[PDB]
């Protein structure tokens, strides 16, 4: 067998059947004779390729395979890799290298010092020392991406390797099963359970690795048994809990002092599947108030090491959440009462308040919709106004890198063909990966894109008002016609300049059989 | 509080009370006002500092703290770090940096691009962005070294940071408890246990992480229940099993074909706490024969990913070994019968055969002796001839980097003051870290050093005879007087030119109250 | 031809005929069939191998070739590489890698992520992607080490590459000539020359790249023409000027304020072949006083970029020094008058003052002696008391990394067989690379080693008295018998406990036909 045949056999035997890519000449020997049982999803720029793959991996809860062109293609994708690192996304990023005979002379398209290029944003990065090693290196990549804590990995392959003969011992790679589905030993787990059973006023904080593990329902059971309020850890990349469950208390503010004040009076705070904590604004104060202790369950040693407070347990979130939910006692405390519904903000017949937009989406979207957020100044309102009952219902760029939601929403919609995906994206953010729209059109992936158009980088302008920072350049983005951009890439486009038009456009988009972009005129901040 | 006071408080609160070091001016602000409850162990060169610390950490099964001088001191230690990486040794390596005000100009003693220097041999490498971050960075270092898979870490600290004020919120670092004591979830553990119960002819292979976890006794129970032969994985850094237990089958040959032939006919091979596998010679063939399947339990994702065959489970070795040993059925198969004793090799009244040396050590050493091996051409005979009943009884340079055993034997003897340490070191290997002898003399650490003097790099000369490689330079090391070197560093020295003298020298060394070096004239290979 | 034959042909065609090494199994396929026209210099530990090679390269003013064993051997050498980076030493460091077929599994002795290991201490670091690329990669290494600014480079080679067939087009590598012998264009050089001609009170500061370029005599002509005082830039690795020439003013103090005070009143300060500046102690103040401007000529862009003041020209030091010395006018100012001789310090019949030692060396050593300094508390006195008339007469560890002078003095003596090398090394420093003595004995390289024994790390104890730092551990090194260490490695040894014995020992050492070590009892600081 050839390295090509052996590698595709390893991929299919490990569950991989889709290649997200933007091709180049170093990759043609890999992509030739593309197997009939695989599919190839083309995107027009590499941030879009990796964003699509990332949404697909996060929603499918399985690795996604990517093929990029040498250094330039890899480089175009590295902002997307920054988000994938923070979301623990299992991405297998491959890139083609020059033929081994011209690597030394640095022919055009040589990826120099290739493994260092995507660092520090990958768990593992490698170029094999010979063609026959390529299947084993690919096996390493698959398992490194997939073991907890999951994350992106990178493999560079000289184009001449694919046609060489494979090692006949590579067959042992095909069916390897590697598990990291582990939980704390019984003695120490019993100590943790007793601590939770004994707490007088416990609180629970959940992060994105809960939703990645599909541990959401177990965490509902845990919160019901402990009769504990549940918050989502700050800067949340995913939604780990039903947002109208009586225990739910919302998204935590991303500040040190704000979080310790919020947790004041809780004697034990159990954090599951989050860093401790993804703060954003600098809000100095106490990490925890006197009387509060924190216990973190994380899948990532790097998270456990850097937490500034609390105990930690490094283990699989699915296994831990299941064990805790089934072991704790039912507290005799009263179940927390549900948060009240948000108020309706006054809305005239002009430009839309973001609150109106989210209320109307919540009114009209199916109960199993999936939302993506890259409307950076409206995140708090979004989290208050969307009832998200089910797992896998929310994605936000985990490293704060905009240009994620537009392509990721296409990958999520590909992963979940029976759940309507609605991406809510600011007019600034929409441009970063605008060309991803073409992939939705070409493959008829029926994502809905709601562009919140207020003409400015609102989140920045706010943080500039915060600091009384005068004379900051570059905050306004006037003069973009998003319906013409959608037409450019073959996507049906609608405009909503007021509420009546918003409702009508959403009704049309929800009935449509392909992707739709709605440009919404929103109020200036 | 100062950063200095806060950092030493964090160290003591996390169980650290000893600094292994070789000082320099960037470190004086850290070492000044050295706390009375700590001790400082000086060694004369940094390979020796880190080797001593490494033996201390491996034998104590806890992290060791190291302080080195800037780039040059760190650099002198990087061969020692290569072994520590392969042995999973929890080493906290700190190095002093120039004052922040002259880092930019690259004053003398600036460690340029410091965090990149020890890569790729550390799990985590960092320089803090401000003085007040130093305690948190030290907390990160402690936990990164200590979480599974354990390993060395590196922290660079500008010398002006120590006297600055600490953050009052650093107190939350002091008592953090971080656990990685995890095992496979119940459902999948039951599947593994059923597979072991069902095997017709299981074999067990153990590596160094068994001894690190003190999982040895559990692995004895497991092997007794399964009635299975037990081998030690190749290139063994530690001894994970009593070597005269009836199940014991010795050290595996470090070759692909040799191992698959050895395992032929075993239907299930359970590997615990080893890479799969640390081969050495290239001995191409099948990874496993038809009829053999392999299951690996490893504490290290990198090991699970790179295994060329078998299933893997990434979990804590102590937790897994305990759970398996207590869950498996007692097989009705007959217990394996013990290997016969090794034969006595003929010995005249001249230079010593290595076999004679090991037999005589086994005859005379206490039953709880601890051995170190850096006599590279005699490893197989050593493993056949020393009865090592207890855990923590054997160390060999895990990356093959000689210069480990002499200093490590001093650290092991410091960790285990009531177990006699006997390091068996070739005349070539003895030179690499010869100055470590001084630390044994100064602190009166009573290690015994047995120098196997045959005048040549025997293991190399053998691998050169193997390849029929003629005209290789640099293989002979004539003209070294090891008793004069020992005298140079204050260690009592004896010579053994024949068996009578070997016996007499060992009797004197075993009765001595300080370190002793015995130079043994061994046969030329 | 094989890769082996082609590579040795490239080496000989590029002027390389010596391999400094400590062998291992990954290197046996390179070292087998070692060519008859090459020589191999063995040292017993890799810091010693690289130190010897470094002294040889610096004194010969040509690249030196090194062969080390995998990661552990490379790692043992990285403190030596830190000095070589600061001295711009042209070192070609090669290390053997595992066979390509087992790199993936990480067999014992695999150098993982090899090119990252010696970073950031090398100019270029590489592992070739195929056997046939090895000669081209070696060509790259030779030229990268040798082009200005010279420096160490690293090449990792899988052991199976050597026996493979070479590319027949590799012959084009053999006779490549690469030049960096460049100087500032005529128009701008005329502007510089006019600035020097016009200065009212110029000063000249010289660094180690002057001595590397053998630009010393040109700099004497330049200073005579400009009638300018000459200082050596601080932390000096080499001596760039005759130390009793009337213009000579000594070694600059390694402090910001001290240097600007020294230069006060000089209108133009021309620095040649030095960083601006290698300060050490933090001595904050003005970089330059009002009225002083600085112009630096450096071979290293990194030096030009990081200078905190002055103009800079990046060019070859030999070409620039020659052009300036021949273009400037003869000033009508009076030539500076020579510094007076140093005073004789009072000396009783007991332990030796370092000043007495240097005076006696100056009295007895040949006029073309070469000195090395690793007696860190006595550097100022050494520079005052040794008349060094000739180029290549002084070496000091350029990164401050002790363990350089003992092995480097053996390499320098090998490079300069007709100039007596005298290394003056403190008792602390002597231990770091003590095993290098064996190479002097084995090859009969007649270096003289003068050990300054005061029982302590004196330079540290002084900088601890400076800071009033109490309770610093690890500063004393009692209990070392250096005559027994020398005997251990086959070197004749003498002791000098007073002046009469110092004189007698030096007379015996200077007449000896092999290496000699003199242990001198010096006063405690
Ligand atoms: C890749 C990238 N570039 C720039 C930024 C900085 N940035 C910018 C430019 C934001 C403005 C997004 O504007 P928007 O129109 O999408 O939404 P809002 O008006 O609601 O803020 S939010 C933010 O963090 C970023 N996060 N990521
Ligand atoms: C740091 C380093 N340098 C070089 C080597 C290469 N090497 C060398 C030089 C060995 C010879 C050791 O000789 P010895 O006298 O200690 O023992 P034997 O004579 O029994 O081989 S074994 C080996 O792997 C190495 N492994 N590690
Ligand atoms: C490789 C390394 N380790 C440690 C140091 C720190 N250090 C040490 C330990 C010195 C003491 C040298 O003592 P010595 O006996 O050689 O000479 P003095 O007594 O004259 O200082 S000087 C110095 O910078 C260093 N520079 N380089
Ligand atoms: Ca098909
Ligand atoms: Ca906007
Ligand atoms: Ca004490
Ligand atoms: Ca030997
Ligand atoms: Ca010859
Ligand atoms: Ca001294
Ligand atoms: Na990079
Ligand atoms: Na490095």
């Amino acid at each position: 067998a050839s390295v090509h045949g052996t590698t595709y056999e390893l991929l299919r035997r490990q569950g991989i059947d889709t290649v997200f890519g933007n091709p180049g000449s170093n990759e043609l020997p890999f992509l030739k004779d593309f197997p009939e049982d695989f599919r190839y999803i083309l995107a027009l720029q590499e941030a879009c390729v990796v964003g699509i793959a990332d949404g697909y991996a996060q929603a499918s809860r399985k690795p996604a395979f990517i093929n990029l062109h040498s250094a330039a293609g890899t480089g175009n994708a590295m902002g997307a890799l920054s988000n994938a690192w923070n979301s623990h996304s299992p991405l297998i990023v491959t890139a083609g290298q020059q033929t081994r005979a011209m690597i030394g002379v640095e022919a055009l398209l040589t990826n120099v010092d290739a493994a260092n290029l995507p660092r520090p944003l990958v768990k593992w990065s490698y170029e094999p020392a010979s063609a026959a090693e390529v299947p084993h290196a690919m096996s390493r990549a698959i398992h490194m991406a997939s073991m907890a804590p999951q994350g992106p990995v990178y493999l560079s392959v000289p184009y001449d390797d694919w046609d060489k003969d494979a090692d006949p011992q590579s067959h042992h790679l095909f069916d390897r099963h590697v598990s990291s589905s582990v939980r704390l030993n019984d003695q120490d787990l019993d100590i943790l359970v007793k601590a939770l059973n004994s707490a007088s006023n416990p609180a629970i904080v959940l992060g994105p690795d809960v939703d990645a593990a599909n541990a959401n329902a177990d965490c509902v059971m845990l919160a019901e048994r402990l009769k504990a309020p549940v918050w989502v850890a700050p800067s949340a990349p995913r939604c780990p809990f039903p947002t109208r469950h009586p225990c739910f208390r919302g998204l935590m503010p991303a500040g040190i002092a704000a979080i310790s004040q919020l947790l004041e009076g809780h004697d034990v705070v159990l954090v599951i599947g989050a860093p401790v904590f993804r703060y954003h604004q600098y809000d100095p104060g106490q990490y925890l108030k006197p009387g509060t202790r924190l216990i973190s369950v994380t899948c990532d040693p790097l998270e456990a090491a850097r937490a500034p407070m609390g105990d930690a347990i490094v283990a699989d979130i699915g296994a831990m959440a299941s064990a805790l939910a089934n072991l704790v006692e039912e507290s005799s405390r009263q179940l927390p009462t549900a948060a009240p519904e948000p108020a309706k903000v006054d809305q005239d017949a002009g430009r839309l308040h973001p609150e109106t937009v989210f209320d109307t989406l919540n009114d009209m979207a199916p109960e199993n919709a999936i939302y993506l957020n890259e409307s950076t100044s409206t995140t708090a309102q979004m989290w208050q106004r969307l009832n998200m009952r089910n797992p896998g219902s929310y994605y936000f760029c985990a490293a704060g890198g905009i240009g994620f939601a537009l392509p990721a929403a296409i990958g999520v919609q590909l992963a979940e063909p029976e759940r309507q995906v609605i991406a809510v994206i600011g007019d600034g953010s929409a441009n970063y990966s605008i060309s991803a729209l073409w992939t939705a059109a070409q493959y008829n992936i029926p994502t809905i894109f709601v562009i919140m158009n207020n003409g400015t980088y609102g989140a920045l302008r706010w943080f500039a008002g915060v600091l009384e920072a005068e004379n900051v350049p570059g905050l306004d983005v006037p003069g973009i016609d998003f319906r013409a951009l959608a037409k450019g890439y073959g996507v049906q486009a609608l405009k909503a300049d007021n509420l009546e038009q918003l409702k009508g456009s959403l009704q049309e988009a929800l009935s449509a059989k392909g992707p739709v972009l709605i440009e919404v005129s929103t109020v200036s901040p």
